[PDB]
């Protein structure tokens, strides 16, 4: 049965696409032979999150909810992993990862078409148990960076779009995570508070919406999650892995009128701890990392729903090239993999890296 009560990832099997599965075994494993070759070929195994940065991408979307209705009909039971990230302004605190639609250029009406598209894909396949992971780095950037002016300007349209989100895919089938960073953004003391007012405001704001389980941690970035000693560039906190976050944050999001939300962490390149992260907010194409603990509900946490696979490993984060559209000085340091080419794109040294540094290991 599509519909559920409680941990929406209990009793069904997270989905690995065919768009990942193509990266891997078209773009990476032509280039590599022997050991690694069959090492990779079961990466492309790992069930990972879907993508929606664009609107050309929702009929891939149903082309993979379309598989999922094939498979679970053959015998399986798999559920639908899909990313929501084509905000207005989108990723205001950065210039790697500026998307389509702009505030300026009517770009929150053009949100709400995009919405509009993914409900109406999302009822054409009510079958289907789907989880979303709502507009990453969004609500954290309205947090602490409202000193960009990217970020200041885009807060009312955050709001109202991400709103407009919750309730329009606030469906039967559907699983809502709206992201919340990580350890080493809001899980600092100063910023715990502040973040929980904002997330449970934004689920007051749009009326508790039952679809709406919870938060999505660590997506796209490397913090471990149970790790027992701090690594050195996390000296100053004491929330220094996932785990500590979700359960400080979590009783906060209650002081504020969210009871009963959950969390997921993705831990898809936080496989090698400590990371080559030479200052812990350097985010792009970190080198030192590795494929970490694989997606599973069995989490043995009270507040952990799944480990989850969000940032599909080997797409890259943004550009080294300065000549280069979208340039951020961030991939240019020295912790960040280089030549790397566009946020999105495939990253051949990188995908080697992680599976080279991988834990649990595919070799
Ligand atoms: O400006 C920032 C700052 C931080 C940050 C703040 C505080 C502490 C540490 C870091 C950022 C952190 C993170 Cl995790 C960021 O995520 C990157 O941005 C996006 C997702 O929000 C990712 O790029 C996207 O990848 C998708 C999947 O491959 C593609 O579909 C999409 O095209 C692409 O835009 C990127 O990989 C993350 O690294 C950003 C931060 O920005
Ligand atoms: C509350 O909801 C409205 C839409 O009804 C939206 O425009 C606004 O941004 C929301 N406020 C907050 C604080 O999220
Ligand atoms: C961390 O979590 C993993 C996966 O659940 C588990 O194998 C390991 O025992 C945990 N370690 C600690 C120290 O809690
Ligand atoms: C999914 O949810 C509905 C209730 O909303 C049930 O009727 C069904 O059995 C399943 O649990
Ligand atoms: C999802 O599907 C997998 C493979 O069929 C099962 O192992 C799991 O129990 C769930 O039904
Ligand atoms: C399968 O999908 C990937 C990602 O779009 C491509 O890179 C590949 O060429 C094939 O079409
Ligand atoms: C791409 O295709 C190869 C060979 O069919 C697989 O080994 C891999 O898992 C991916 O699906
Ligand atoms: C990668 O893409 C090629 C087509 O360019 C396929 O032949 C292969 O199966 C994989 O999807
Ligand atoms: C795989 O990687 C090799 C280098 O290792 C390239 O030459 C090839 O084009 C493909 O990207
Ligand atoms: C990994 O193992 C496979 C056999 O499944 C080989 O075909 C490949 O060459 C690599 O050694």
């Amino acid at each position: 049965t599509a519909t559920y009560s409680g941990n929406p990832f209990v009793g069904v099997t997270p989905w690995a696409n065919a768009y990942y599965a193509s990266e891997v075994s078209s773009l990476a494993i032509p280039s590599l032979t022997g050991a690694m070759a069959t090492a990779a070929a079961a990466v492309a195994k790992v069930p990972s999150f879907m993508w929606l940065d664009t609107l050309d991408k929702t009929p891939l979307m149903e082309q993979t909810l379309a598989d999922i209705r094939t498979a679970n009909k053959n015998g399986g039971n798999y559920a639908g992993q899909f990313v929501v990230y084509d905000l207005p302004d989108r990723d205001c605190a950065a210039l790697a990862s500026n998307g389509e639609y702009s505030i300026a250029d009517g770009g929150v009406a053009k949100y709400k078409n995009y919405i509009d598209t993914i409900r109406q894909i999302v009822v054409e396949y009510s079958d289907i148990r789907t989880l979303l992971v709502i507009e990453p780095a969004s609500l954290a950037n309205l947090v602490t960076n409202l000193g960009t002016p990217k970020c200041a300007n885009a807060q009312s349209a955050y709001l109202e779009c991400i709103n407009y989100a919750v309730t329009q895919l606030n469906l039967p089938n559907v699983a809502m995570y709206l992201d919340a960073g990580h350890a080493g953004w809001l899980g600092w003391p100063a910023n715990q508070d502040p973040a929980a007012q904002l997330f449970a405001n934004v689920y007051k704001n749009a009326s508790s919406p039952r679809a709406l389980r919870g938060l999505a941690t660590n997506v796209a970035n490397y913090n471990g999650w149970n790790i027992t000693s701090p690594p050195s560039y996390t000296q100053g906190n004491a929330v220094y892995n996932e785990k500590l976050y979700i359960h400080a944050i979590g009783p906060l999001l209650a002081n504020h009128g969210w009871s009963n939300a959950f969390f997921i962490t993705d831990q898809g390149r936080s496989g090698k701890q400590p990371t080559g992260q030479q200052q812990w907010g350097d985010w792009c194409n970190v080198i030192g990392t590795g494929f970490g603990i694989r997606p599973s509900a069995n989490t043995g946490d009270s507040l952990l729903d799944s480990f989850v696979w969000v940032k599909p490993g080997g797409e890259c984060d943004g550009t080294s090239d300065s000549s280069a559209p979208r340039f951020d000085s961030h991939c240019a340091l020295p912790d960040a993999l280089q030549p790397a080419p566009q946020a999105g794109a495939w990253f051949q040294a990188y995908f080697v890296q992680l599976l080279t540094n991988a834990n649990p290991s595919f070799l």
